[PDB]
């Protein structure tokens, strides 16, 4: 306990993860059905497994990856990033946040974030010495308005360094239309701030019009974080991608510890394959997912849960009716105890998620039907 | 639209690697024989590749914890007990990481603060400083030239006292990149006797441990300082698991709790197929390093022979796989340019001594992680190129 008080002070801002806590609290319950995952459990295709094994027994320098990534976001999202100087690679999603947030942040700084939100941004922000200010989006059913945004920016004043936008959104499944994105950009272009655009769920958009990135309309302020593992099998190498104008990336690149500058074919190949040969594997997956989502929505509506229209995968965010209930953590622990199925408590996504549970439909239809069956059983009690 | 002045300020202190600059400078020369590799040239042993492939075929998603599969931690615990006589509880004292460098970096950022100083013995391996700078702390390099780049207890202490209470940590790297230097049990003990009276972290970078050539095996300072050492290892040097990302952190439970609190949210868990490979390596490949070590000793001896025939002063290489050698001609005082010229005239690349801290000038680093064919060829061309001098 001598050196243990000589670490970085910001670790004293780091609380225990709400999700990890919830899982360890229900770990000793045998055969829990899990609808809690943020990464789907893909059945890796035979050809990909064989490719991976060949790359093991191989024993180029990120160029082909960067190029494929560039072509990909041009075709998909009409964005132009030069593979030579505007595209960075990370070994995993969380390193992308580490790299970019450590590059931009300074101790006084505030970071705005629509809430409820993925629990992983605030820790990183805290570690580098800054603060997250949530934006309560409850009044528009979790859809951030340009007005909400501008009022929050104005509230935070001169210490505002960045806004983090996550769309399609975890945990709510919120997506934004072209005009919405355009209006948000119209707010953001008036302030000297970075925009962290976390678009990892982009491929899973159910709207009919496809995903629109804020970088289409706000290219100079946007650091675009993307990836592939939400919709492609990666054999565990869930590489992240950072896209940003040359002038910004020339700075971002100096967060060296958090960036990939060389990798074996074993490491890159699943990402390269997903960007090129698997570039359209999300379409059928979307068909199936729309089915799963519709089924859950119908069955939970029948139980009189209030459901946020999930236009982007793969979460349903449900308002637990009964007063049980204002303690979603407990409500879900009791569901876990009596019915042996797990969701994640809305509280795990901060204050503004209480009274909600998050169901992750990146799971088989059978696990889904069983889960709803049991929930229906669990609710007769109420 | 101008956000140039809106970044973290510490980014100011971070330039490109002098190594990278030298490689860039010679990128137009074709068919260059490179002896610059920072990783073993050997393929990963079959039994390990095999375990990887079985894991790929099993296709278990199998999210493991922040600390890695328990079987992996148990294997690492057992490994360092048997090999280095160290006792770490796999339940709470071992962290599994996507590579030794990320284990090290993550450890630095968890312990550092803007005020802080970190001490590092000459000649500095350039990978450390950027991490520290990114946090806003600073690296202070200890001039060890007067002992041929072997750190002495006196240098250490003098350095420690010179820095204030601003001193947060010492980084020891043994066997050392770029010198090949090692420390005996007694030397390690003497350094520990110095280090134990200061409230500071000891970052002990022991990735090269298995590549020790002295007939006494590697001794870790963690053996003498169990409570203040954070031990960084991995399987890249010992098991030729290169571009596999398996790093290991060993630390007292109290330190480990903090470390993992910080790592949870900054880095990604190791790939589980890799973690299975690592279990195979650590449990069934305990002596995988030996054949490689034999090959390395032969290459090393050939190089020492040839290089001493041309009057290079060679720092004693006891740990792999670098030879740091002093240039015996005037032009050698610009090692950068001397090696540029060597490259233009003979198409072979070494790394200039200047790329390793500020006390490295007049030296060159050969990496003998390289085939004997091209090592022999490199030495013959080097002879030819040295003819030109008197």
């Amino acid at each position: 306990m001598d050196l243990s008080k000589r670490f970085n002070k910001n670790l004293n801002k780091i609380e225990v993860s709400m999700i990890r806590q919830f899982d360890q609290s229900i770990s000793d319950i045998p055969d829990v059905l899990k609808l809690t995952l943020g990464e789907p459990d893909f059945a890796t295709p035979k050809h990909i497994k064989e490719a991976a094994k060949r790359a093991i027994d191989a024993d180029a320098g990120l160029l082909a990856l960067r190029q494929a990534a560039s072509a990909f976001v041009k075709e998909k999202y009409h964005l132009t990033y030069n593979p030579d100087n505007e595209i960075l690679v990370t070994i995993g999603a969380t390193e992308a946040l580490s790299a970019s947030l450590t590059a931009i942040l300074e101790p006084g700084d505030k970071v705005l974030l629509p809430a409820p939100a993925y629990p992983g941004y605030e820790p990183v922000v805290n570690l580098v010495g800054a603060e997250v200010v949530e934006i309560d989006t409850r009044s528009n059913d979790f859809v951030l308005t340009p007005e909400m945004l501008e009022e929050a920016i104005l509230k935070e004043g001169e210490a505002l360094k960045a806004v983090i936008l996550n769309y399609p959104t975890n945990p709510t499944g919120v997506t934004y239309s072209r005009q919405q994105i355009k209006n948000l950009a119209e707010v953001l272009k008036k302030y000297p701030i970075f925009v962290i655009s976390d678009e990892v769920y982009a491929e899973l958009t159910y709207t009919g019009e496809s995903h629109v990135s804020i970088a289409e309309y706000l290219p100079d302020q946007t650091i675009l974080i993307s990836g592939l593992s939400k919709s492609h099998a990666m054999t565990g190498w869930r590489l992240g991608l950072i896209f940003a104008p040359a002038v910004l990336t020339a700075q971002l690149i100096k967060s060296h510890q958090y960036l990939v500058t060389a990798a074996t074919t074993s490491v890159q190949f699943a990402a390269i394959e997903a960007l090129t040969n698997g570039k359209d594997d999300a379409l059928p997956m979307k068909e199936e997912y729309i089915k799963r989502r519709d089924y859950i929505i119908e069955k939970m509506e029948a139980m009189k849960f209030k459901i946020i229209k999930p236009d982007g995968a793969f979460y349903i965010f449900a308002k637990i009716p009964v007063a049980q209930g204002q303690d979603s953590f407990k409500f879900l622990q009791d569901f876990a105890k009596e019915k042996a199925v797990a969701f994640i408590p809305g509280v795990a996504f901060g204050k503004y998620g209480e009274g909600y549970l998050r169901i992750s439909y990146a799971a088989s239809m059978e696990t889904i039907k069983e889960a709803m069956k049991r929930l229906k059983e669990f609710m007769e009690q109420y």
